[PDB]
């Protein structure tokens, strides 16, 4: 769905300079859209202290949206605003909030996702893939110190830049949800096969729920970009499936070791999940190339 502070975890939760002039900023080619919103590539004159040209990404919101699209943008804004930030997230750069729509300014991912990237490399060395893994990792532990859920971890939620270096970030409201299979109709459109028994049964979003679906984003990392639950559609049997403690199989080129840190996230005890951190540490030890 959409990040979101929750309360204690881990840290602890106790709660205009982006302004940007909108004239600076001359927009390209749409990346992606969504029912409500959409995010475009633009170049920006004079961004940042260092009066950069940069390239970056513009985030804005579509004609059939309305006040309570416009909020979540803002929402999205003030989150960002306030994590700070990090290599491995997509970091706020500046807004438009005046004269004008609101325009929310990133920075831009040159190599876009990253299940396209794994995809079209079906050359990948196995240290790669242990890279991809450690800065998703790196990115979630950040979110998980300011106790931020990020609720939609896949490989098409993982940005590739520059030195193809993994970033995560927001981008529910550029992400085409109607037209995407991966996300099922519930009553919301929800991407069911990466989610945690709890968020599915239990309807509860916390850190751990996020480490779960990080342990299926290892398995589509190690499969070179294969759909999850390969040939099984979402449906009465996959629930009762994963409710009962089924695991997809090791995938190709995943090390044991790496497929032991999947079947840690996929614990069903919630509790009995690693934690980010201690993800981190293990992926940095290497474990298994
Ligand atoms: C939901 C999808 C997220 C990724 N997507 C990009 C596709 C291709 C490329 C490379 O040309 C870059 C993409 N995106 C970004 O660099 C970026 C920064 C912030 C956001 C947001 N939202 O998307 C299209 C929409």
């Amino acid at each position: 769905v959409r990040w979101k502070i929750i309360e204690s975890y881990e840290s602890y939760t106790f709660i205009e300079k982006w302004e940007f002039p909108r004239n600076n900023l001359q927009f390209g080619k749409t990346l992606g859209a969504g029912a409500f919103g959409k995010v475009v590539e633009a170049t920006a004159f004079g961004l940042g202290k260092e009066d950069a040209v940069l390239k970056v990404a513009v985030k804005m919101l579509k004609s059939t949206a309305h006040a309570d699209e416009k909020e979540a943008l803002m929402s999205e804004l003030k989150i960002m605003s306030h994590l700070g930030q990090h290599e491995n997230i997509v970091n706020l750069l500046g807004a438009c909030t005046h004269g004008g729509p609101v325009l929310v300014i990133t920075e831009y991912c040159c190599y876009g996702d990253l299940l396209n990237f794994l995809r079209r490399k079906r050359q990948l060395s196995s240290r790669d893939l242990l890279h991809f893994s450690s800065q998703v990792a790196q990115g979630m532990a950040f979110l998980a110190s300011k106790n931020c859920i990020h609720r939609d971890v896949a490989a098409r939620n993982v940005l590739l830049t520059n030195g193809h270096v993994a970033k995560i970030g927001d981008f529910g409201l550029a992400r085409d949800i109607m037209n995407d299979s991966n996300y099922i109709v519930k009553g919301a459109r929800l991407p069911v096969k990466w989610m945690a028994p709890e968020s599915i049964f239990d309807c509860v979003y916390t850190v751990q729920s996020d480490v779960w679906s990080y342990g299926i984003l290892l398995w589509e990392i190690f499969s070179l970009g294969l759909n999850p639950y390969p040939g099984i559609l979402v449906n009465s049997k996959f629930y009762k499936l994963v409710k009962d403690g089924y695991q997809m199989a090791q995938p190709a080129f995943a090390p044991k070791n790496i497929y032991s840190i999947m079947q840690a996230c996929w614990a069903l005890e919630p509790t009995h999940r690693p934690t980010f951190q201690q993800i981190c540490s293990f992926l940095q030890e290497q474990a298994q190339e």
